């Protein structure tokens, strides 16, 4: 038997056997059949506040004309919901709220406070301290890593058995590249032979261009002009000289990847020389 | 012009202008191209070198039967080249040597001890002070990360504008599970509905099988048995019963994807209940 009572503030269970049961039965439903079934013993559990957090998070972003707009709106929702559920420490572009429990099944039958009873006794089920403690690990290896818009000069793409990058550096106006690949071998990442590939759309900037008919290398302006480049089979290392500053500044955007790397998976940067 | 001096120690240019074209002609060149290049002026610089270290890392990688007589190979090269090159101090899976370099195209002049001379100044290059200083940035953010066997318990793939993460946590032998999923919209990321798709393998497990043909929900025997879970349309929060240990320790992998999150793109997990 499942028992609601304190005026639809506590869900009180038999005994353990019971709990477990109406745990696995309810955890296996649809969301509707689990919201009915909630409805049925009028108590609204984390999962019901879950439910209208989401929804209202949803709303929020379709109602907001602007960031300013949707700023104000998100710190009355924050507020609202940030006491029940937690909020992303790390990733602060990641809006949504989150359990607080570790055992986050118990979300269908916990209060406002993470409470549930086992006849008379009463159960604070167990929760996180902090967001931090709920994505904490011991590794730092990932299976794959891509570089995005906030990399400076520096591009890559960590697949699971290849890797490419595109290091830029800047001595005197001239602008070193470091195009790099590697290959998972049984021992580890070693260097290997690959085509690489690149967009580059940079201001005030002037490209080395390779030799072409007999012509070059040569500077080409390419202030403001995007453009690939496409190499032929090269090294794991290659170094060159990608091109002068024609300015104070030089900025834009890189992306790279390989004939080991998609196109879908390559790397991003940002471009400050 | 380009003089060898100190009985082919030193690189020598005339003048500024001498070393820039130098640089812009030789950077240009095919692999081969600067190796004969080299080879011309009877001059051993980095590039030659990293040839050499490259080509060597490759034939230990061949002749060796195991790690333990790879590490003793290893160790040897790592102190040849650990003097002039630099070895990944993050990662010790990247067994290649790195320039000290920072502008890696000077790679063809530097001798030995990273100098070339302009007229009568020398030019002892700019090194990196450590392998972390080389890889260092401000940013904690990246386009994309997928999990591998190193991460416990939770895995996860975040990709440019979908995620997908499978978290597990045990309370008294129930082993509880969050399916979750995000996309990225103008504001940051939000919970959207999608398809999961996970692919488990554990030891004393029994999963905890859903409703079907009005047969369950039931704990099924899946001891040592690789099994798939493909979810209908569900929320992206959703909270379940997994299963339940049979054992004292329940080990293995899981790997998960969605509608959005494509299975080469799936994340891994090493589970530890
Ligand atoms: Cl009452
Ligand atoms: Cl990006
Ligand atoms: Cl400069
Ligand atoms: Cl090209
Ligand atoms: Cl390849
Ligand atoms: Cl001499
Ligand atoms: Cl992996
Ligand atoms: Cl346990
Ligand atoms: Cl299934
Ligand atoms: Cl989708």
């Amino acid at each position: 038997e499942i028992e609601v009572i304190n005026d639809g503030t506590m869900i009180k269970f038999k005994d353990v056997e019971s709990y477990e049961n109406a745990l696995l039965k309810v955890s296996a439903m649809s969301t509707s059949e689990q919201v009915s079934f909630l409805n049925s013993l009028s108590f609204k559990s984390q999962m019901i506040l879950m439910q209208e957090a989401d929804g209202e998070l949803d709303k929020i972003c379709n109602q907001a004309a602007d960031k300013a707009e949707f700023d104000v709106l998100y710190e009355k929702y924050k507020h609202k919901y940030g006491d029940v559920f937690m909020f992303n420490t790390i990733d602060a572009t990641d809006l949504s709220p989150y359990s607080r429990l570790v055992y986050v099944a118990n979300e269908y039958f916990v209060n406002m406070k993470g409470e549930f009873m086992i006849g008379d006794s009463l159960v604070v089920d167990k929760v996180y301290t902090d967001f931090k403690e709920r994505q904490q690990q011991f590794t730092v290896s990932t299976r794959s890593s891509v570089s995005d818009l906030s990399s400076i000069n520096e591009a890559y793409s960590r697949q699971k058995d290849r890797k490419v990058g595109l290091y830029l550096s800047v001595s005197s106006g001239i602008i070193h590249a470091n195009f790099t690949s590697q290959k998972k071998g049984v021992f580890g990442w070693s260097r290997y032979s690959t085509t690489y590939h690149a967009k580059v759309n940079l201001r005030g900037f002037e490209f080395a261009q390779g030799e072409l008919l007999g012509y070059g290398p040569v500077y080409v302006n390419k202030d403001g002009i995007p453009f690939a480049i496409d190499t032929k089979e090269m090294g794991g290392n290659v170094t060159k000289v990608f091109g002068r500053k024609l300015a104070q500044e030089c900025t834009g955007t890189i992306e790279i990847w390989s004939r080991g790397v998609p196109y879908d998976q390559r790397g991003f940067a940002t471009v400050r020389l």
